[PDB]
């Protein structure tokens, strides 16, 4: 049966790249705590040089979910209370309109006023600051949903205040070590240039992601695939992980509202399991990713879940989805974007073939 794992990976997986014109891929699936890697084509065209284990990609929205996992560790070591305002670590946003939304709502974009970016002409740490400060509430805090880096970025930067490090250092020197992570970084140091494959346009033009504000918390990470089967393996296995970190990834897993069939955890997207191929496909409709939407309260609890999360930058696909009782997950990375749609479609045919 293992000797199926790279045939239906190469069926549902591979024909994309020829789709797309995609030049790279890594797709990694996790069954039973086996790990499995698929490479395919090239990291960078003009170098001819080969996807391999060592390649590095972007994750994008997928970064979200270290976030997330941070700010999960930083309320379990008793740093922050998903209660609290960012006021109370960001002493600046104190009284301002901001400092009604709690920590939670941030992570999880509900401060009802929060767009998917921040306006281009906001850079600096100062703009930053301003943005804030100046920023007024729209829909009843809480009630809505808009998909936002802004919203979580804030999030972010208050994780990071509450440890009395920059962002950068909670993950490359407390997240990623206690996952066990070898390959993932906010900033590629210079050792591994030559390991970080160059994303690709809608034009095939060779990029990689521009610097922007609070974008390490909300889609600046970058991994490998062997790095990200790791991170999966603690979603699914976690009691292996130090305390502290198996706290972090419980916190991340639990649903917190939702709208219909997507239930919206810390970082994560969480379905109950089995969900339809069209439940995952919704998640990432114009209509949730796109527009604000009510929530609900959770009514139905889910018996048995499933987790995704895709991640975008203008050069780089991401994919991640686990299903924590079947003992299974997947990785895709590509360094050129595909749809949504089609990422998620792919895994769903594998996992559900495996398992
Ligand atoms: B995250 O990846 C955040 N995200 C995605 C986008 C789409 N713009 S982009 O062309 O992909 C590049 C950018 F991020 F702007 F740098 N904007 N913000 O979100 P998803 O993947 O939708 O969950």
């Amino acid at each position: 049966k293992d000797q199926e794992i790279k045939k239906l990976v190469d069926q549902n997986f591979k024909p994309l790249l020829e789709k797309y014109d995609v030049p790279g891929m890594a797709v990694g699936v996790i069954q039973n705590n086996k790990k499995y890697e698929m490479y395919y084509g090239l990291q960078s065209v003009q170098d001819k040089k080969a996807v391999n284990s060592n390649t590095i990609f972007e994750l994008g929205s997928v970064s979200k979910l270290f976030t997330a996992t941070a700010g999960g560790y930083a309320k379990n070591k008793g740093k922050i209370s998903f209660d609290d305002t960012p006021g109370k670590y960001w002493k600046e946003l104190k009284n301002t309109p901001i400092d009604q939304v709690n920590l939670l709502q941030l992570a999880t974009y509900t401060s009802g006023n929060l767009a998917l970016q921040f306006p281009d002409e906001v850079q600096t740490d100062q703009q930053v600051l301003t943005f804030f400060k100046d920023w007024k509430p729209k829909n009843p805090i809480g009630e809505y949903r808009q998909y936002s880096n802004p919203s979580i970025g804030l999030f972010g930067k208050v994780v990071a205040l509450s440890m009395n490090k920059p962002f950068d250092q909670v993950l490359e020197k407390t997240i990623f070590p206690a996952l066990g992570l070898k390959h993932s970084y906010v900033n590629v140091p210079k050792t591994q240039m030559q390991n970080y494959a160059f994303g690709y346009n809608q034009e095939n033009q060779p990029i990689r992601v521009n610097p922007g504000p609070l974008d390490a918390p909300a889609y600046g990470v970058k991994s490998t695939l062997p790095d990200m089967l790791s991170f999966i393996h603690a979603n699914l296995n976690p009691q292996k992980y130090p305390t502290d970190i198996q706290r972090a990834i419980n916190e991340t897993h639990q649903g917190r509202y939702q709208v219909n069939t997507m239930y919206q955890a810390l970082g994560w997207e969480e379905f109950s399991y089995p969900a339809t191929l069209q439940t995952l496909l919704d998640s990432n409709s114009e209509q949730i990713v796109m527009k604000p939407n009510k929530v609900t309260a959770i009514s139905k609890e889910p018996s048995v879940k499933m987790y995704h999360k895709t991640g975008s930058t203008s050069g780089f696909g991401t994919y991640v989805v686990f299903i924590p009782k079947e003992n299974i997950g997947l990785v895709m990375l590509t360094n050129k974007r595909i749809p949504n749609e089609e990422r998620i479609k792919a895994a769903y045919v594998v996992l559900n073939a495996i398992k």
